[PDB]
């Protein structure tokens, strides 16, 4: 989870700095430091750069930096389109009874474990028609069956350049 794609409204804390030199003083000295309480504010329409909270000011930062603090979301909960990887658990949806319709037919009812693959979600073997738009309205928990095969981590590193 990095914060470049961070609901603006859900705080998340930083665990971690994947960069050193040049723009990590940069960071820190704008307040960038590990464990940190991190919540967006609002996003530019065109994608970035993104306005959020640190040490209650709001700093302007771009998605090449945001690509590289890895935060952790503290409202317990987050979004399939954000999500780590592996098995999960459905908690919630977010929309209209149609909304709902579509969620009830396709699989997605409640306490489902749900696999995160490339742009498509799995029920228990039934790919689920989300593939970013609507992936930010449902919401899941990480569980981990640990029954099925294990993944290689998805670590983002945009250091340097712009």
């Amino acid at each position: 989870m990095k914060l470049s794609r961070l609901v603006p409204g859900v705080p998340a804390r930083i665990k971690r700095l994947e960069v050193s030199g040049e723009l990590h003083e940069k960071l820190v000295g704008m307040g960038f430091v590990p464990g940190e309480e991190i919540e967006i504010v609002q996003v530019a329409p065109l994608g970035d750069p993104i306005v959020c909270k640190i040490g209650n000011r709001n700093i302007t930062l771009r998605k090449r930096e945001a690509d590289l603090i890895e935060v952790e979301v503290v409202g317990g909960e987050l979004p399939l389109i954000l999500a780590d990887d592996g098995t999960y658990e459905i908690t919630k949806l977010n929309g209209g009874r149609r909304f709902l319709f579509r969620m009830k037919n396709l699989g997605i009812e409640s306490g489902k474990k749900i696999q995160v693959s490339g742009r498509r979600y799995y029920i228990e073997g039934r790919e689920i028609d989300l593939g970013y738009g609507e992936a930010t309205k449902i919401w899941v928990r990480r569980v981990s069956d640990a029954g099925e095969e294990s993944h290689p981590q998805k670590l983002e590193h945009h250091h340097h350049h712009h």
